């Protein structure tokens, strides 16, 4: 199982079907009245959270991507897609940035990212060698 | 297995050894339109039918990102990697973003992103908790 | 398990937690004193090597994305991610692409990239169909 910590319960990640990938982040503004909306200006970023901490299982790790939504915005992530490591425990951040000519305006708690939670390959399996077996792709 | 339905056979995904990691998607502007190049200008975006319909198996997903050619041409897609649900049964597009500073033309049947297929956590099996454990 | 060869030993990606999804990629710019430094203006790319080539298990391929830290840089992967095909033999490439409006600058060595280690399904385990079912 996921394991899911809300900031605040209006947090919780949108789950789609049983078939979806992944589950739709959402901004967290806070629960001040001042926190209902942020802005992003062409050219600057925003870091955004999203009141999500995740307890991802051993072997398993999150990719973050935008919300296909986010593609009309002009809006990426800064860092193109986020990785969240099993380890993890810490709320994830989506940082966010304007490519686009517009400013856009958020309203919190708005879907903006997908979490897909994958498998990895251990990174301490591993050995170096002085030469890999060769291929016909090769190169 | 991945089932492919094609809009036209032209669309048949490019498929390479039996180790690469994805298949190449292609541009479909139609059968033979007299308009068989399409340019994007800087700033601009275009939305792309592929002509390729899947299912993919449950369990799985579909991840498409740009060919490594696409980088020196300065294209992205628009919300940077398509994510295909295995219950999705349109036809995938590419909306893809001209980021660089000159034209860029694409041309009918052009191979220009990646399809990868990769296995995912079932999203319903989760839990919500007060507090989350510290690591072993 | 991975094999990987290092055209130079300080090319070594950087190895996290046992729960670390990837490791990171490293600039490899030569073994200069005239290779310390490299600056990408805005708007431009640079194809960085990253000295390491890989043998990934059958079944298995390696996807490249920036680290985090890259996202304040604002530097992106000019394609936004690679993929690594389990039958690649050559080096890992980091082609940079600059896409905010200050300069940026590397040094040899410096950690820039995750290589993640993931499952695909075989690309021949494929079924050419009249209609889908919806």
């Amino acid at each position: 199982m996921i394991k899911i910590k809300l900031t605040h319960p209006d947090c919780m990640p949108k789950i789609g079907s049983e078939d979806a990938a992944g589950m739709d982040l959402r901004a967290f503004f806070g629960t001040n009245p001042a926190a209902d909306l942020r802005a992003i200006a062409p050219g600057k970023s925003l870091m955004i959270d999203t009141g999500v901490a995740v307890e991802i299982p051993r072997g398993w790790f999150g990719l973050v991507v935008p919300r296909s939504s986010l593609g009309k915005r002009h809006l990426m992530i800064a860092n193109t897609a986020g990785v969240i490591d099993s380890d993890y425990r810490g709320t994830i951040k989506m940082n966010l940035y304007n490519y686009g000519s517009e400013m856009q305006t958020l309203e919190n708690f708005e879907r903006l990212c997908q979490l897909v939670v994958l498998p990895h390959y251990s990174t301490h399996n591993f050995k170096i060698v002085d030469e890999l077996e060769e291929t016909i792709r090769g190169e």
